[PDB]
């Protein structure tokens, strides 16, 4: 019956089965005192609390006390007294180099937690991996995927690229770059004002707008983004649908760019997930 | 029907319901002799005389004899001949560690006492924990929660401090700092004089003039705590409310600091209770 | 109509009414020849003569045989003739610990007597008691009221205090100390010159000068009370108006006194008896 | 050379030197007329007598008039001639907030008295001070203090409670609490049979048996001091040795308890002494 | 002339300099008696009481109050009239994101202290910090250092690794785990007995034997570890030196391990403030 895909993504995870949604990838097994204000939960000697805590650009979150969260992620695409659903999960491209235990690790089994007092084991009927960014493919229409094109997924530490053909990859590349390095970058000298103030808390108070940023320095951004993927590929060439948070930074100078055919998927952050379902109902259905 | 947040505070106690207000939260069950002359209670064998007495800075303010002045506290906002009403309570972030037995000792039940010869037992109809300093959350408008704040109540002996973003914490903290150790620094050398005075009695002492104290020592004590939440919280950030009664201590100095959003709320020392109220609605209606 | 207050005293008792005045506390149901040279007063078998006999230093004046002396003290505030009067009384605060019987062996209740022959009962309105020696408090003004203070009754055998703040008391003591002990001491070696004298006569033999005594024994006995009373207040605050007659032992030495403020109530002796009258009205009107 | 421990207790006041023994901390300086019947001390204009009359439960037993006690019972472990002596004093935990002032008010000094007509004034070598109740430890052999214990002196209005590891203090604590409370709790009603009797008497109304008390009550008692005493220590843990006159009311059910390991201590009510003379010996010797 | 190095440790602070030695890292600035009974000292308005009260498990140990503490370990391997010295120290690997202030607000300068009364504030000559944990580093000798090696310091709360190469570091990590983590598995359960038995006591109670744990859960403790750190390093490689205290907890399971090459190092515990020493005598040296 059942069919749920759960994307780790990059700043949030990402939950769809019974109900849709995401929420923030941060993490706290550190300090806590009022339980009761925290979604939390339990699970083989590991207290986690969710939304907050720590993050630290880690990679690995594949198998750093994730599986708390994770499982959570389920239980929020879930009812909150489910027992078995069909899985389908993704991970970035590179990081499937990780791939084999953590399946071997999941598949087919049934895991228990406390959250937050509900403190029910779930069986998982299986487990179907995809590239994050690279589902947006499935989510694509025949208007464009009839030619050539660029799944291009502006995730906050990473740029996934899948250059693709009619109905087939023709390249793949990810770099490691994102909002972040540019938020490093403005703080490399706005912190050296003698303020204290970081990557993790200045999308916040740019939202606030208690601090403000040039926009010329977005653009210099994707300049600089734009001559690192050159030599893979010919922007022109290969229609590019941006997917992820990262591209709604930038929307409104990459409606600006000299690109002949290029878009900004609507729900570009949510996109790739829509094709995973593609996918998954292509296995399961 | 009815509605009552009895907060207990670090100086005084505090009773909202049928009645209005607070009273210092000095105890004596130590030698008695006029009767008549003094606030007195008498329930399961232990008599105590109300607002004078000990108070020497003990935590387990929730188990060492106050049941007599909580329940004082109930009868001063509610009327002489009380049975039953509907009960929020409060106790500072890190006291909750002793919610459990509290609640479960008092829960839904009925208590006896003496109080002034009135000599009444009441029943409560259920009880519903905040923590001191946070409740004052509720009692913000939209006008400053729609962008993120910073909770501070200076209790005597204590800051409590809840950053929150939209609707929601985004990191707690509470330091056993206060007024109490500027008065304790300030006699530290004062006393030193060959002086017979305390911490206990220097408010009054200034409150009269008998004895003054430099403003750049409150200065000194303002940049001590301002140093001491550097690493948690940019106070420029995080738009703070400044609540409880220590907070009155300092208002001139406060309003002159480099900050770019702040405010003493009007009756902070009883703001929390304030919101507290929101609260009690939301769980009663 | 008509009020009354009967203070015992120390050495005296006390009485205002139609009539005010006092009168030595001595008594005698003791041999009795001329009946018509000493006033007398006989009821319920009781047969007592005023202002002469046996003092004794005894507690228990209120049960012992002081019912005619006190029944005399109101003929003496009132008319030889009354039949109906509203009482307020007093009682030292210790001995308060003895105050229900008497107030229900006399409440709203008429007593006969013998007294000089004018022989009549009385029945009275109501009792109302108060701590000798608080009662000063009301006499004060607002003029000293209005800061914290330290009404000081230095009573022949006592001293009795009530540290007070605005309105309302802060805490209270009582030691039975005061002139008696230094013509005690005066005496434990004045007495082994050989000599038959006692504390009883002393104060008549320094009167008329007989003997005489050194000033600096009574700033002996002002030290050792200072000292006595130092760890329960700091003199210097809460300014002390002294009351009583043993005030009047030492007013002279008392201004000498290195306090900041501090003053012998003018009728220091009376001004118990001035505030009680305070209360009496705040009673009865 | 000679070593002298004097124990100032809650009932009773202690000496131990050329002689041993305790006696009834009842302190009259109250009327007095057969001075041959009683023990009885006059020094520097007081006087007393020993062994009966007011106690009234106050605080400051180290302030008020129990000099001459003091120096009676060391006159009682001392002979009728003594002139110098080395001292050990206790004082129970709480009270010693007033150490400083009694050790160099005492400190190598002579002090007079008449004892009885002896009449002899007598030096000190040294004073050294001990918590009562702690100086148990000390009389503990090896044979547990190799393992962590707890010193747990019931006194009559007291409960001292030391925790210890091997060979040092783990944790301390004192309510005032003890078998006055529990006469008072059972005087609340038995007086208000309409009887007059008192804490201060019952125990010799049950020592002849005229009145007794259920045994129950003092298991209602046993059980609400466990309770108390539970969120500092696990009685179960350190071994408990009980000390003090009031751990006799109850060794009966003590001795009934579930705990694992536990014992009142031979003499328990002089075991505290015991240890201080260990520490004495430690300092002399 | 003269060095030393104070190591801050996990449960412990350690001293060596004009002496060697370590005590328990609880700091007690709470309630306070016995003054004369507990190492004490006070230094800037901070009264201390060393070696007992609360330790919560908290990050910034180099900021919460340790400052009197550090400042009695360095009197310990100090004389008690020190007024220079220089100064190695250390703090564990992550918590170095601290460094920078901290030594700037210690370097070469002079502090105060009251410590005992011995009162007296001492100048550092220079601070030179090292990761606690990386320096037994140098306490190898060539012996294992001419091959590759992993010192690997299991603290309590910590595993400490440094993957190394002749000379040279190869790899780092640390995650915050160690026995604290088994205790509270343990009391996961075996406090959910019924019983009120923490992780910070356990230790304790099983030093003792009141209650007693079984090997195999030490074992699963082992496994767990071995399994988290397979990603980063082969440990049959890097020959292993176990540092710390918490492998004196399991000594006699790691000698049971399949490994081809390690050794729990003779003072495990120690051993790397005896290679912090090499190091500073390079400095000094
Ligand atoms: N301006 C704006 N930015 C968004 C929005 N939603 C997400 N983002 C940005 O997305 C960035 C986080 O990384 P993502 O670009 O979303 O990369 P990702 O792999 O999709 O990670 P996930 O968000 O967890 O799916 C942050 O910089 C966010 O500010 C949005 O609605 N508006
Ligand atoms: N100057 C001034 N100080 C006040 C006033 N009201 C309360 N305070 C101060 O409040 C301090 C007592 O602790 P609080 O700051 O009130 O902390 P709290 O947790 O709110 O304790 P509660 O007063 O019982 O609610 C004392 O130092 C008081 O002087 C006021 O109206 N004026
Ligand atoms: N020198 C002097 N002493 C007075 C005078 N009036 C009363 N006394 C003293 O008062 C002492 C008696 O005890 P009080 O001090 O009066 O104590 P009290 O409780 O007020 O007792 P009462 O006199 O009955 O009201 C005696 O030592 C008197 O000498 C006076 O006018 N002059
Ligand atoms: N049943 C019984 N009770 C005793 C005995 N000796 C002392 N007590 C009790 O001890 C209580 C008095 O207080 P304690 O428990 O002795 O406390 P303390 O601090 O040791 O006071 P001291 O007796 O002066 O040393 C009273 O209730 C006595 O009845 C005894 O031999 N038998
Ligand atoms: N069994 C045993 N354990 C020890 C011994 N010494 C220290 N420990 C253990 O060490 C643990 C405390 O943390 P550590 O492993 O020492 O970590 P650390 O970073 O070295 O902390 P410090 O002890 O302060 O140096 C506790 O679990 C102790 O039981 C010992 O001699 N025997």
């Amino acid at each position: 019956m059942k069919i749920t895909v759960v994307d780790l993504g990059n700043i949030n995870v990402k939950y769809v089965g019974e109900n849709k949604g995401r929420f923030s990838s941060k993490i706290t097994n550190d300090y806590q005192s009022y339980e009761e204000g925290f979604q939390r939960v339990e699970y083989n000697g590991i207290k986690t609390y969710i939304g907050v805590g720590e993050l630290s650009r880690e990679f690995n979150k594949a198998d750093r006390d994730y599986m708390a969260q994770l499982l959570y992620s389920l239980a929020k695409a879930n009812t909150a007294d489910t027992k078995e659903i069909n899985l389908t999960l993704l991970l970035p491209i590179i990081q499937m180099k990780n791939k084999t235990r953590l399946i071997e690790t999941l598949k087919g089994e049934n895991f228990k937690f406390k959250f937050n007092g509900i403190d029910r084991e779930i069986k998982i009927n299986d487990l179907m991996v995809l590239p994050e960014g690279y589902a947006s493919y499935y989510s694509l229409d025949i208007e464009n995927k009839k030619g050539d094109v660029c799944i291009l997924d502006l995730g906050s530490r990473t740029i996934n690229i899948c250059v693709l053909e009619n109905a087939k990859i023709v390249k793949t590349n990810t770099i490691k770059l994102g909002s972040f390095d540019f938020y490093s970058k403005i703080k490399s000298l706005e912190n050296a004002k003698g303020e204290d103030y970081i990557e993790e808390d200045i999308q916040r108070l740019i939202d606030n707008g208690l601090i403000k940023v040039d926009s010329k320095q977005y653009i210099e951004f994707l300049s600089d983004i734009l001559n690192a993927v050159k030599p893979y590929v010919n922007l022109k060439t290969y229609n590019t649908i941006f997917t992820g948070g990262t591209s709604l930074m930038l929307k409104e100078y990459i409606e600006k760019l000299p690109l002949n055919k290029f878009k900004v998927h609507p729900n570009a952050l949510t996109s790739n997930v829509d094709g995973a379902m593609e996918a998954s109902k292509k296995v399961w259905n």
